[PDB]
């Protein structure tokens, strides 16, 4: 604009488009939640619904630039398709995801890119015991469907999840939740894959 | 038609794709709702649907045009996908919103743009009490996903949303309904963001 | 084929795409409903249901041709996609609107098109006194969404709906069922805007 | 595979697609169908849904081809997308189709075609009765939407839909099912339209 | 990676796309299941819905290339779109299935892929029975749609299925749970078709 235009045309269009992390050139992965409902629970199939908004944080060498070459330009909003993003995948859903919130992600000079997808999850959640004064306790882990840890690392900035959103008025209370990065094996393949796991603790309100 | 023709080729084939606001270019979208039904009310899941249309207006340089160049042309409908628009985003829906209207714009010589889409919403609301006299209230946000305020800000014409056509035989009747204004702050970010909050206060007809 | 491949190509291919009307170059629209059921009636939220076909007239000098210079071609059947088609909107739907047939139209050396899409429609309707001899009346409106009457104008061929192949046994029987042009006016805009209210009466048994 | 790649480079690239049937280059379509299951019966709106999968033939001049020019192939796999296919279409459904197979079809050397979709359909039908000895019959006509019958005609290899595959703990039995060929005239079209009328006859366990 | 980018471009970009398999030069495809819930039993329907992922493997010479020439590159992950797959399908199925992962495969320099989408299915079985200590048994064949044997082979690395990850708080418990090869035959055609006959057995659990 003429910057924008031209950076993004030098970043996009005149490099081939970037084939993911491998062994060699490795990424970790940044996740936080921030939980904003329970919204439904249902004892007949035990599937609990959540909307929740998630933190993805990562960076690229190839996404870099000097702001002094383009107009002291910093950063901008991007569609997601302009750029790879990461496959983090609930292991236990039982529907698939749906999206809440715009595609675009921001990218800034330094090669880092943060993109914040808000969606509605069904996951396996037995609900007994909701109904009680110490509620009842579900989890489910997020992470890349197809990538090892020796491909994409996960962290969290802290094990405590956002619940300053949480909706005040919720036919359920959130007594704690937690996201903590964890490893698993799989039959398929040989590498440790790694996950981060939600564990949230609920009840119906007084 | 060779003028319009022509005129939309000179304006979408022949520059470069328009790439969004910034902090230097940034602008300013006019929103305004007009209520159209409350379809829908969940008392055991907390999540209440609106259909409403959502008009949105802004203005371009990139979009002006001397209407003496081209037939005395003033305006014209074209595809939202030929041009840049906003991502105004409700923040506590529920449900991926439903789109009710084609997705075609107005841009006029001047550089402005309105687009209204229709939709039906799935948000967070606790209707209990919408039983009684009083009736009950509930309120959702919505703005820019992306970008802050340096980015894109947001007003109102009117702080009244329009019920003129709001559905003589809903269920629910209106007792007053409200667009305002407002600025937040996230977690992710130190900029202020922007949304106008719909705030809606109902009860059971009769 | 030779012909109607290379009349296609000419038609589409080889001009720049119609840009839709203009209040210097406006069309009208002939509509039509044909209706087949009302299918379900929800009392608690007042959303009722329907099936029908809805026929599109219209035409456009940008797609005329001379048959002799096609092999005697008068028509053809084409993807909807490869052309303009307007965007008439149902006024009070409550869900998206399901697409029932497919998408193809047919076109005519003189220019005019023929467009038949079925669909499914949720729309407001408050179905109380269905369950009796008099039955209720619900109304819906059609017409373009961002079109003025100086661009798009409807008229139909007649104000009886088709119910000719209305189902026999739907849960639901129709007493009347009427299409009629009419003229509304919205915030947003001073012109007038153009639509067909569709208008039926029925009931139980 | 050199072969079979260059055989549909020479078929689909390097000829201009195929522009569909016309009155001068026809074509009819063989159907039949496979009932595999009666799935759900909803008698507050008189639909119900059916499971099958609906076998179609048909041929095409455009797609012949000498084995011998291409290593003795006689026949290949492709994607549906890369070749013309009927838009054979229910004509009473009540929510879109819902397709159940992937979209490959089966050409060989002769120009024929083989396309066996499975869908899940809702349709029109009232099943008062259906708990009783008796039961129940429902029926609904496919065809082509747009074409006419001087454009495609349908025809069956028999009147008897194939029950073999019928899902043996369903909760409707099928007593009987045909498929037969029909001709239908409509307001729009001065022309003929064929479609082949799907009649099921069920009841309860 | 230059190496990967390239690799990718001479593999997918530089050849003609890969038209299936053939008499003459046939694949045989592995499946494995790995069964994660039995979500929901529709006895006014007999319907039923799993969820699960299904593993395929098989292998293409025209994926094969020398780690040498490209930077002592092993394998990478790719979109499934850039590569054919086969057609396996539900011979029962009441509804289309809903897929829960990320559609990407993992291709190796010995022209071997694998692909393990994660599904949720709605099929033909009969619950009846389920309430009891004996359970009941439901099936689902999964093959190609129109590649007969001759084509496309099937086979199991072992006719167990896997529930190590199955949902230890699922309304259902599995008793068993098979995958066997074996052979069809259809009206349409003279070649025998080959599939994966998926046999469960469970109960609602105590
Ligand atoms: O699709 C792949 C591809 C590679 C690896 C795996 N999967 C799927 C399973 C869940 N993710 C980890 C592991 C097993
Ligand atoms: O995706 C982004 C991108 C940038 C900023 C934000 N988000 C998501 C949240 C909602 N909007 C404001 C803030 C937090
Ligand atoms: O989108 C437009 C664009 C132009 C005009 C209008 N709309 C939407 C509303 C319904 N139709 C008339 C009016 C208001
Ligand atoms: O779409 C067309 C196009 C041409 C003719 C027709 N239709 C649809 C209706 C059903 N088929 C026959 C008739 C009416
Ligand atoms: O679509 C085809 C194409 C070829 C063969 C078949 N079908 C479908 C049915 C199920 N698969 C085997 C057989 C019958
Ligand atoms: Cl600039
Ligand atoms: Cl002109
Ligand atoms: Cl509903
Ligand atoms: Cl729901
Ligand atoms: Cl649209
Ligand atoms: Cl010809
Ligand atoms: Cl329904
Ligand atoms: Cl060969
Ligand atoms: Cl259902
Ligand atoms: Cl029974
Ligand atoms: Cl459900
Ligand atoms: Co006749």
């Amino acid at each position: 604009q003429a910057n924008l235009m031209r950076l993004k045309s030098d970043l996009f269009n005149r490099s081939p488009m970037y084939p993911g992390p491998t062994k060699d050139d490795p990424l970790t992965v940044t996740l936080g939640f921030t939980l904003q409902d329970i919204v439904k629970v249902d004892s007949s199939t035990n599937e609990v619904d959540l909307v929740y908004y998630e933190q993805q944080r990562w960076k690229l060498n190839s996404l870099m630039w000097d702001p002094n070459e383009y107009g002291n330009i910093t950063d901008f909003r991007t569609s997601a398709a302009d750029i790879w993003t990461p496959d983090i995948t609930a292991y236990s859903s039982t529907r698939p995801v749906q999206v809440l919130s715009p595609q675009i992600a921001v990218v800034t000079h330094d090669g880092s890119v943060m993109f914040i997808p808000a969606q509605r999850l069904s996951f396996m959640c037995d609900p007994t015991g909701v109904d009680s004064e110490e509620g009842v306790t579900c989890a489910v882990k997020f992470g890349s469907w197809v990538y090892s840890g020796f491909e994409i690392d996960l962290k969290t900035d802290t094990d405590q999840v956002d619940l300053s959103s949480y909706y005040a008025s919720s036919k359920y209370e959130i007594l704690s939740a937690t996201q903590t990065r964890q490893v698993q094996h799989y039959s398929c393949c040989p590498e440790p894959y790694i996950d981060v796991n939600l564990v949230v603790k609920f009840r119906e309100r007084r």
